[PDB]
RNA sequence: ACAUCA
C-alpha cells in the first residue's frame, strides 16, 4: 500500500463525487492511453455521491493522469480524485 | 476520503 514498496502490487486511480454517472467501459476508453488497464468498477454511497476505480500496469505512467485530474471540490460543485494505493513513490 | 469481484 503506502510508503516505498520496492516492486510488486498493482497501481490504481480513484475518482469520487463524479459527474452524473460514468460507465466503467467509458472511462477505460480515456485512461488506456496512459497504459493498459487490468480491471475497473463503479460504486455509490447512501449520501448520493458516486465513485469509480481503475487499475494500471505501471504507477509512474498513470501518475501523469492523476496529477492533471487533481484538486477535489465540494459545497457547490461535485468532483474528487485521489490515489491511496500510491505505489513506487 | 474508498473500492476489485474477472
Amino acid at each position: 500500500g503506502s510508503h516505498m514498496v520496492i516492486r510488486e502490487s498493482v497501481s490504481r486511480i480513484y475518482v469520487g463525487n463524479l459527474p452524473s454517472h460514468v460507465s466503467s467501459r467509458d472511462v477505460e476508453n480515456e485512461f488506456r492511453k496512459y497504459g493498459n488497464i487490468l480491471k475497473c468498477d463503479v460504486k455509490k454511497t447512501v449520501s448520493g455521491a458516486a465513485f469509480a476505480f481503475i487499475e494500471f500496469e505501471d504507477a509512474r505512467d498513470a501518475a501523469d493522469a492523476i496529477k492533471e485530474k487533481d484538486g477535489c471540490d465540494f459545497e457547490g460543485n461535485k468532483l474528487r480524485v485521489e490515489v491511496p494505493f500510491n505505489a513506487r513513490e
